[PDB]
């Protein structure tokens, strides 16, 4: 039951700036093992891990993924498991195959052909996430087709890990009417991020056009709150027609948004995805949107217990 799977799934945080960089470091975080108590000690179900094999795997078939990356990833897959954690793993900033993913497409399969074979006799509380938000020349209607031959490849060599499943257009609200999820997939859970208003949440955003232009804007006005709700409430009709659970893989406010404001929208995301009934993943764990200090070994306090 993927309803059951996303209930297993929970309240979870993200540990980027990490593998999903060219190299882990490059960002500035890694993933050190006793990250997983503190996470699983703050109260947290899973960890969701950026991953981009991408650049970790030949260009030529059959686009082997290297020996040391992959140890690396079983490594901190692992960690998160022995602490009781369940683990998203997915394969993210693939550049290439948003680029052109009419020359991508075989590596892209190979790369789940390879992840699946990994992995397919890990616990059932690992996910596998197929792609992080498809966007560009990979449209909507290519990555339905996409998305497609993923699930195949995947459920002929794993049938008992729960897939999930993100939309394009940049992984937001924009383009989930446009997803499809066939018919035939039984197990499978539906991703949106959501920064929302982007404005707020990204002001500032060194790697964001015109993001200055939003410094010092703030959030949480009651005409604020009810136009998450409106959108919250499209999302969950969308869940309700289609019959898939919803799973909030990313949300946070970047540092250079006011403190309070970001406490705000936070508490009050968090609180309205849980009436839905949603797994939900903070973005992200240490960096520039981070909520735990990895040099002084404390939360915020009010961000965490934004989040629970």
């Amino acid at each position: 039951d993927p309803f059951e799977r996303n209930k297993i799934l929970g309240r979870g945080i993200n540990i980027g700036n990490a593998l999903e960089a060219p190299n882990e470091g490059d960002w500035g975080v890694v993933i050190k093992d006793e990250f997983f108590d503190i996470i699983k000690e703050a109260g947290f179900s899973h960890v969701r891990i950026p991953i981009r094999w991408s650049t970790h795997a030949y260009a030529f078939p059959p686009y082997k993924i290297m020996d040391r990356f992959f140890k690396r990833v079983d490594e901190v897959i692992n960690g998160a498991l022995k602490r009781g954690l369940a683990v998203v793993i997915n394969i993210h900033h693939y550049e290439e195959l948003m680029n052109d993913p009419e020359e991508h497409k075989e590596r892209f399969l190979a790369l789940w052909k390879q992840i699946a074979d990994r992995y397919k006799d890990y616990p059932e509380t690992l996910f596998f996430e197929i792609l992080n938000a498809p966007h560009g020349n990979l449209t909507p209607e290519k990555w339905n087709e996409l998305l497609e031959e993923a699930l195949k490849v995947i459920r002929s060599i794993d049938k008992k890990h729960t897939i999930i499943i993100g939309t394009a257009e940049w992984g937001g609200i924009s383009a989930l009417e446009k997803l499809s999820v066939p018919k035939w997939e039984k197990n499978s859970i539906v991703t949106i991020h959501y920064y929302n208003p982007f404005e707020f949440t990204h002001q500032g955003a060194e790697w964001v056009e015109g993001s200055e232009k939003w410094l010092g804007r703030k959030w949480g006005s009651p005409d604020d709150q009810k136009h998450l709700i409106e959108e919250f409430n499209f999302i969950e009709e969308w869940s309700k027609k289609n019959k898939r659970p919803i799973y909030i893989g990313e949300f946070g406010a970047y540092r250079k948004a006011d403190l309070e404001s970001r406490i705000k929208w936070t508490s009050f995301v968090v609180r309205e995805m849980e009436k839905r009934r949603w797994s939900l993943a903070y973005w992200e764990f240490c960096s520039g949107f981070g909520v735990y200090d990895t040099l002084r070994k404390t939360w915020n306090k009010d961000l965490l217990e934004a989040l629970i």
